[PDB]
């Protein structure tokens, strides 16, 4: 049952009306996760899922799907009735505002058992409670979010969303010290629903961030649903309206302090600001730096994406030195992880940096150097950043249950090395931490680069 | 030839961006009438002229046509180049910032000779310079507005819009003391273009308001184009977007003091607030009473529509006593006019009030009274307001070159009288101003209503 103060801000007829609803909910101690997620999913459904005067507006039309109270109230009542109907709190000895693992598992099972048996896990627009209620489809992290929403609907104030950079689960109990898996991760992995994350933290996988993962409060859970907005209409086109809505909502959260402990939300906001800068706001670079400051302050500098967001920006702006330094800093965080079997998404990022982005950046630099025959390619410190990147990757691989380096990496390493003259490479000042790079130090600086020797040494398993 | 400060808040992506452009222009000594009218006309053209999840948005969509600088700048340059191209200011000596009548007539003829030869004069969405430039079509008052816009584009600071409650012309020269007709009025009337309004003022027609017409400054000309917004998509549906735009622009004008001397704009704003109240704003009644205060203060209480706006609100809200008092007040203004051959629009309003609106209001009161077998029909003051309404109509007729009353008015008078019992009618002690009502004062209050005697008196000559 929606309170009177919630009803008076319907109907929603614009992006600013949505922003106003978020503003009002975020002024409460319990922003209503179910109401806000239903609204975002409704809007995304109709802007993305179900997508002499000029004969059509010459600058295009933008659209907004009117959200009537009668529609949103009906979806809300359906969700709350399903959860309250399925969970008898009197059956769950819950001593002093701490939920039991058995109660968290019950709520989790109610969400899980409601889902359609068959759908693609990478399907777009199945993140929201709108998708849950109207299509019985949720994506992996959508299940975790829906468990937290369901727990809020039951008054279980201790159940919160936990987030790594690629996975979601719940924290509960006194001080949020208990953990439970509530959803799947990846494809064809062992079912760990119900389990703690203690094994994941101990194994030093990126997926569990060595325990430096996000423990959300209710306001951060609102920030999560805003980052979860998916503007994609199809493979090659985005809803401008959903980008603008996400941008405005992230600025609201920013102003209220709710992105302070949310590095990826700051990087998301920086990316939107690069697309369309907001008058009077910090520039993207300031926001990427705030993301890194957040990771340093709250997460022991154990996050990878803050550095990837920054390096990406420098790449797009042809800041060759700064991009290489940021990719070096990325590798310096990953080297203190072990590459585990559910870490593939961050492997994909390092693969793309090593084998595509760095080669294209150094190629652009080679073209600049040619035109008017000081370049990053003539700078030993820039070469040192390239080597520090590879050193971090090699150190990440050490002690890991899955290999990282393959002969394909060696091809790109040889191409990247060859962008720097022998006399520049021979001036490099570096101490390596990885056995592989220590072993390869003569090959990396040789005037004539030996591709066969670099391939053998980079890909050794020994 | 747009200034840099104007370009920076394109593109316009929302209703609030349009409001921000109006706010910026209204902070200048010469708000740019051509830019503002082009923007409103562009937005109106694309929002009204050219316009388990539900399969279609269940509350519909709202739209906004993005207004790019390149589109609006192109239309602006077309207008300014056409006017500056066609009018050689070197041929019209102009000491002391007073335009000559021949200069005003030239600019008027340039607008007039640009128009399409054949189009419906009451066509919707041909009020703006957008319509003029892209369709060579303007409605009656649109021509007057475009003459003023063209004079501003030529730097003629003394040329202003004049409007009555049913007509527009221009005022110019020292103190706006010169007048020129620049457009047509009504259908099948003799053309007065190039003439002063002196004959209209002297005849005491409603059309020229006995000289108590609006003499706009540039800020009031902005208020005019905002009132001119036409949200109608077709006979039975309005653009919510254009209603919201008009409402927000009228509140901007209100806050800046620009509706102080604009009774009809205050009535328009009251009507919009009744449809969709703005949190924290005065209620409709406060606004209707501000409109009447404006008419009393600045226009000698010689305007009709302020009272019609109030009467209309009370009618819609079934406030029978207050509606009749407001119609009585409307008749008390008209009685000091002469009914002239181009006053048809206000004749239609009085005819409809006498022969439809008051009959329906008294019938509804009679139904309420029947169901409780106190009523407005038991209130002598309600009867006195009905008599004052007819008394003002009869006094309006006196000395008029067009008769007002005829046998078509008699049956409704007799029926309205008969809604009040003899004992109620016999409590009033009033002295009539009209010869016609004086000549049946006993008949109006007699226990038995003599319908044929009242008809003979109401239809008597003069
Ligand atoms: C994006 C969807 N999403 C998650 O993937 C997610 C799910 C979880 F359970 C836990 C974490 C999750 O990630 C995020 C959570 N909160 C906010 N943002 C999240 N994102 C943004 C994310 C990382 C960055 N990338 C964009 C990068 C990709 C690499 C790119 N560098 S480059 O290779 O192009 C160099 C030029 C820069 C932009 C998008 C996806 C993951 C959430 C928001 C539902
Ligand atoms: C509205 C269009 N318009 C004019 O008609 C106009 C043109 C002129 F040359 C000179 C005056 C003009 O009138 C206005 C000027 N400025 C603002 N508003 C003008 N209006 C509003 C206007 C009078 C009132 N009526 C509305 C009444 C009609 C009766 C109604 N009674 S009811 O409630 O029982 C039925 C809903 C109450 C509201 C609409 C048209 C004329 C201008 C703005 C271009």
């Amino acid at each position: 049952g929606l309170k009177t103060a919630q009803k008076t801000l319907f109907p929603l007829r614009s992006i600013d009306d949505v922003v106003r609803l978020f503003a009002a909910e975020l002024g409460r101690e319990e922003p209503d996760l179910v109401l806000l997620s239903l609204v975002l999913g409704f809007v995304e459904h109709f802007l993305a899922v179900n997508r002499s005067p000029a004969p059509d507006p010459p600058g295009g039309l933008t659209y907004f799907p009117v959200a009537d109270l009668s529609i949103i109230a009906a979806l809300y009542a359906r969700f709350t009735a399903q959860i309250r109907g399925a969970v008898d709190l009197s059956l769950y000895p819950r001593e002093g505002g701490v939920s039991s693992r058995e109660l968290v598992k019950k709520v989790s099972d109610v969400i899980w058992n409601s889902l359609s048996r068959s759908y693609f896990k990478d399907r777009a627009h199945i993140q929201s409670l709108f998708s849950f209620i109207t299509g019985t489809k949720l994506d992996s992290s959508g299940v975790a979010f829906a468990v937290v929403g369901a727990c809020q609907a039951l008054g279980l104030r201790d159940v919160h969303l936990a987030l790594s950079e690629d996975h979601a689960w719940v924290v509960f109990g006194p001080n949020g010290e208990q953990t439970a898996e509530v959803t799947w991760h990846g494809k064809g992995n062992e079912d760990r629903r119900g389990q703690t994350v203690n094994a994941g933290v101990a194994e030093r996988s990126w997926l569990y961030l060595k325990g430096s993962y996000m423990r959300c409060d209710r306001k951060m859970e609102v920030a999560f649903m805003v980052c979860a907005i998916n503007p994609s209409i199809d493979l090659h086109t985005d809803s401008l309206e959903l980008l603008q809505l996400q941008q405005k909502l992230l600025w609201l959260l920013y102003d209220l302090g709710h992105l302070e402990r949310y590095p990826m939300a700051l990087g998301n906001l920086a990316d939107l600001e690069e697309l369309e800068p907001t008058p009077g706001r910090p520039d993207p670079l300031t926001l990427y730096h705030k993301g890194i400051a957040s990771a340093k302050t709250y997460y022991r500098d154990e996050h990878i994406y803050p550095y990837i967001y920054l390096a990406g920006y420098h790449c797009r702006n042809r800041n060759v030195r700064e991009a290489l330094q940021a990719w070096a800093d990325t590798a310096t965080v990953i080297q203190d992880y072990n590459y585990c079997r559910e870490d593939e998404e961050i492997y994909k990022e390092f693969f793309e940096v090593a084998n595509d982005v760095i080669p294209n950046l150094l190629k652009e630099a080679a073209s600049l150097l040619e035109a008017g025959e000081g370049s990053a390619l003539q700078d030993p410190e820039c070469f040192a950043h390239l080597l520090r990147f590879y050193d971090g990757i090699c150190k990440w691989e050490e002690g890991s249950p899955t290999p990282v380096l393959h002969v394909g990496w060696a091809t790109f390493l040889v191409q990247s090395l060859g962008r720097f003259e022998g006399q520049v490479r021979q001036k490099v000042r570096i101490t390596f931490q990885s056995e592989k790079m220590k072993g390869m130090k003569e090959l990396l600086v040789a005037t004539k680069i030996n591709s066969s020797a670099i391939k053998l040494q980079l890909t050794a398993q020994s």
